[PDB]
């Protein structure tokens, strides 16, 4: 609601939502992330990724190489434009970022990194 | 949350909570649904059926074999505790039980009937 | 073997492959799907769409746009190497694609691009 | 060939075959998976369990909740006809079973226990 949306990963390797829409009158979108199973980060961790649909696969890719100790995530990668912690059972992280970083006309997709996540824990992102 | 629970069913075949806790305290529990998306009911419709988890198959099965005309849902099945309409895009649909019909104890589960849902449409409810 | 597969999507939104290897001697592949089903296209349509794996979910979220009418493919998608139409229950449909189109080394994915469909139904293709 | 199946779990949750025809004139039968990937026991281990259709949600809720060092499966769960261990990266185990388990005129269902898997990783055993 407003320039803001609260996701939250479960155990059943699932997000709440699968489509986010950012208003263009937007200056920045919060993304509050929260994991209401109980289940260790290790075995079913979760996190949002934010690229570009075309970025998607490499992302993910390089990530799921980079261990839970680097949260399943490339450091300092480029294609992506904004991304939570790697989040276990109970735990919470916030992200916000400047809608300036995304323009309309092009299809952004957030995801989950943890090996074998973004099969169901994908989704778009489109600014309207 | 109180004694009521809003549940989407969404373009993506998935529900947004795959958990449901019914607090003991409740007399009627009302779970309201409603799709967000863009797709019609008869290429992604979804509803609410509950059942134990013991019956899941047996209502799932008889179910897709009834039709969209008959919600994808056996009529008078004794083993579906409460179920909602099967909706499309923009469609509501709200279903009030008794919690007086659940026992503690007892594994239910609530998924959407319309073929092959179930798969990734499916949750817990249980009595607290 | 050699220049041809054969492969069944199912009423469970599953193929019966994951992988294909596409002999780099043949001059042209043929892929010759077929539903055993008893489900019609509206309510459990497959198709065999081949992509690079980077383009896929692009191929599935324009796809899905576009309609029945349109087998859930957007026309003249620039990303989709070879494709099958839309086929329900009892049919069969292929497609003859040329091998130079694919160079190795690449990823490539084979998926269904009906709704919700690609999370379960999908594998990869390597020229080998 | 014999009374004997190998079967795969990749990397992408993902079980080489969905179907399994065990002959009526095998004493027994024996499963052998081998997990042919790179990641381990922890982020994608699988396992190979068998119940009747009706049962495998039970299994799975049950299995999540006993831990990996129980295999992800409830400790003596009457309702598992058979299963491995659960395994990771290059690992491979056997499992073997009287057929006098099964009866024909049952729908039987195997997959892999390990959280968030079951829903991809599942096929069907019947008795021909
Ligand atoms: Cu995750
Ligand atoms: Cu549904
Ligand atoms: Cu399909
Ligand atoms: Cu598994």
């Amino acid at each position: 609601a407003q320039c803001s949306v609260d996701i939250q990963g479960n155990d059943q390797m699932q997000f709440n939502t699968n489509a986010i829409t950012v208003d263009k009158s937007c200056k920045q979108f919060t993304v509050n992330l929260s994991q209401p199973g109980n289940l260790p980060k290790n075995v079913m961790g979760h996190n949002w990724v934010l690229s570009t649909a075309a970025d998607m696969q490499g992302v993910v890719t390089d990530g799921m190489a980079s261990g839970l100790d680097k949260d399943y995530l490339k450091p300092d990668d480029s294609r992506v434009i904004a991304h939570t912690k790697l989040i276990g059972s109970g735990e919470k992280d916030s992200v916000t970022f400047d809608v300036s970083k995304l323009k309309e006309g092009e299809q952004y997709m957030f995801f989950c990194t943890f090996p074998g996540h973004s099969a169901l824990m994908k989704g778009t992102l489109t600014l309207k």
